[PDB]
């Protein structure tokens, strides 16, 4: 595997471990992975980290009632660029009515970028992904990992 | 002020804001600032971050019962190098006997480096600094700022 490919695999393992930990504990989370559409305008709204990825840091960011937990984490390649970032709210009618602002923000950024956003529901622990204006809910651990590997 | 001086002051303000919040909430914390003696061997025991300093990230790191809260944060070159790092425990018989391992770790690293370590007590919220093998206890906010500026 090339170093780039190994680094990607490590980042995916770190994300999936953090998401699984948060889902089990009903820690709401909103994590956008920048792809080819640059997200600088949204990164600049948050608190800069420019930090190496780890499952530990991802989990620490989203702990309820802490400075960094409200808003989106935006990742650039193998780094956490910023936390507590603004994303635009979607008005799509295909967002389940019971869902709150994290899911609407995720679909919103997915309408104007090619990013992949993962959401953990604080109500149910369900994991969802927003991409290209669509929300895919109730993902298994295996499905999330496959989606990330394909991305 | 020059860019380097403005950056140093921003970091001092971020540190003091985090320490003040943790003192108020009696959140135990251990934060070592590397100086001329390299601390790479201790940095390598922790979770790599290489993150920009912010008061928000410092607070999020030390929240109890989280992945990153157990061990020292080590700062280097105006960044958070790593969290959850090992520091050596002092065997000094001249540390106040009611203090536990966080304070002994701070004194211990200060015995073998020129670093400055800040400790927040989880028992009292008291703020102390270890340097040169001595622990300076029960600091006011002004006293901590003076130490950081002198350092
Ligand atoms: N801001 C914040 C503080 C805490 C906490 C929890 C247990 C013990 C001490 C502090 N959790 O979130
Ligand atoms: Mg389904």
């Amino acid at each position: 595997p090339t170093p780039v490919e190994e680094a990607q695999q490590k980042t995916i393992e770190a994300i999936t471990k953090a998401i699984n930990y948060m889902a089990k504990r009903r820690i709401g989370a909103l994590l956008t992975i920048e792809r080819d559409t640059g997200m600088g305008d949204y990164i600049e709204t948050g608190i800069p980290l420019n930090a190496k990825v780890s499952s530990e840091l991802l989990i620490n960011i989203f702990i309820p009632n802490t400075p960094l937990h409200d808003g989106a984490v935006i990742m650039k390649n193998n780094e956490i660029a910023a936390a507590a970032c603004y994303l635009p709210l979607s008005e799509s009618p295909f967002i389940s009515k019971e869902l709150g602002t994290r899911h609407r923000a995720a679909v919103g950024i997915s309408e104007v970028t090619d990013s992949l956003t993962i959401i953990v529901s604080e109500e149910t622990g369900g994991v969802s992904v927003a991409k290209n204006g669509d929300l895919h809910r109730e993902l298994t651990e295996e499905a999330l990992k496959e989606m990330l590997e394909a991305e």
